[PDB]
């Protein structure tokens, strides 16, 4: 599954649910969930946070590292454990319904990224 | 089966093929793969000029194949980007024979191997 019962998305970077494709869609849906521009704050730049960022931007949201509408907490250990704030069990259900064709923006409608 | 213009560049509207997130991911994956296999550089590096949807989508693919990226300069391969309505991507060093090799990988039905875990590259702002 994408989200644990505790409400987190975890795994080994590169393996589902942390594939570039799925992380990209998680990001698309997160921005969409907030629109239906939004801003995501990530703690660091790595494969996982960046794949999530590209999707968030593709949907018209902007991301920064240092904090906006949604903030990502990440703990890198045996596995990666991601937590979004704020995201209730309701937000998570809304998300799950979107992920399971999420529209995308193009050209200048695409969000930005700031280191 | 090609994306490079007769001028040795890739052009398009961000979000529209060949500049979709999916395709850019694949371009990044293929570029890194080309450097590891053809140039025999085990951990190639890509330098991007700035951070936006196109350069980052490209970076994710590059890292997924085992390469590392930095914003600035110094890498084995460096990206030159012209923005605007139609983005224009140029890589250096990328010869015409390199472009053919790259496209062969991009349009090939053969899967482009992906690395995982500790083997995925890093990103430096």
């Amino acid at each position: 599954a994408i989200f644990t019962h505790e409400g987190k998305v975890e795994g080994v970077p590169g393996n589902y649910p942390l594939t570039a494709e799925n992380l990209f869609r998680i990001g698309l849906a997160l921005c969409t969930l907030w629109i239906l521009e939004p801003t995501l704050s990530i703690p660091e730049t790595n494969f996982v946070t960046l794949a999530l960022s590209v999707g968030f931007m593709n949907a018209g949201g902007s991301v920064n590292v240092g904090g906006g509408d949604i903030k990502l907490f990440l703990q890198k250990g045996e596995i990666y454990v991601l937590e979004f704030q704020p995201l209730s069990e309701t937000d998570i259900k809304k998300l799950e319904s979107i992920l399971f064709p999420i529209p995308k923006k193009t050209g200048e409608d695409i969000g930005s990224f700031k280191c």
